[PDB]
């Protein structure tokens, strides 16, 4: 039903989806000025050692490195949050081209791509309660720009061969995603919501303010996916991403001076 073309897309979301016009919407444009350095805020702690992963799927929209969550494996803890998040998946959003793809954009630029690390609040038990809560997940941010090669992303770039249409997953155990984190821990953090539907106002969104460094070779894969599937016509998975949101009554706090 809904995507990111020019009679689905995110214009038009809110026919289906009437919070894509909410009070608390995302992304948003962080600017970097009027975000306000709150020294009560924590050290983020990301304890990823132990992670589980399992699969990649490509859904139509975006593929999804999943997580067996079943324990505290990979979690989220620190920073703004109030107890314990589980690493559930992770995806991005990208480009047609290198100068769009984020979500989040940061004085209004545009980063080629954006990955999110999806955690849901262990005190709801599982990810579909923790969704309708206004603090059910926490979703950690990452912008990608392109330059040098991240030579942990590699292992993500080629199983997408596998995984070209819609509907199709394959095995994916073994991945670290300490491999895909920044030097810094630096973040913004505001109330949000998912950035697909069902827009659901459930996220704490903590977006790091260093990038990642991605090579011109490895987004490229990235945009061969297809929105598609298996013997329909191709569709490039590509511009996969929302544009920023009103802020409404929201502050956006900084970790950093
Ligand atoms: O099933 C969904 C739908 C939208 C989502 O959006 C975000 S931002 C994270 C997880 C997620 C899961
Ligand atoms: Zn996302």
């Amino acid at each position: 039903h809904w995507g990111y073309g020019k009679h689905n897309g995110p214009e038009h979301w809110h026919k289906d989806f009437p919070i894509a016009k909410g009070e608390r919407q995302s992304p948003v444009d962080i600017d970097t000025h009027t975000a306000k350095y709150d020294p009560s805020l924590k050290p983020l702690s990301v304890s990823y050692d132990q992670a589980t992963s399992l699969r990649i799927l490509n859904n139509g929209h975006a593929f999804n490195v999943e997580f067996d969550d079943s324990q505290d494996k990979a979690v989220l803890k620190g920073g703004p949050l109030d107890g314990t998040y589980r690493l559930i998946q992770f995806h991005f959003h990208w480009g047609s081209l290198d100068g769009q793809g984020s979500e989040h954009t940061v004085d209004k630029k545009k980063y080629a791509a954006e990955l999110h690390l999806v955690h849901w609040n262990t005190k709801y038990g599982d990810f579909g309660k923790a969704v309708q809560q206004p603090d059910g997940l926490a979703v950690l941010g990452i912008f990608l720009k392109v330059g040098s090669a991240k030579p942990g992303l590699q292992k993500v770039v080629d199983v997408l061969d596998s995984i070209k249409t819609k509907g199709k997953s394959a095995d994916f155990t073994n991945f670290d995603p300490r491999g895909l984190l920044p030097e810094s821990l630096d973040y913004w953090t505001y109330p949000g919501s998912l950035t697909t539907p069902p827009l659901l106002e459930c996220v704490t969104w903590i977006v790091l303010k260093e990038p990642i460094s991605v090579s011109s070779e490895q987004v490229l894969k990235f945009r061969k996916l297809n929105f598609n599937g298996e013997g329909e016509p191709e569709e490039l998975m590509v511009d996969n991403w929302r544009p920023a949101q009103p802020l409404k009554n929201r502050q956006i706090k900084a970790s950093f001076k």
